[PDB]
């Protein structure tokens, strides 16, 4: 299925997937 190699589930829902930014909250 997915072949996402982690991409869509270890990052970006990173760098803005975490907050925009990354933190800041």
């Amino acid at each position: 299925g997915w072949g996402s190699i982690f991409k869509h589930g270890r990052h970006a829902a990173k760098h803005i997937g975490h907050a925009a930014v990354n933190h800041y909250l």
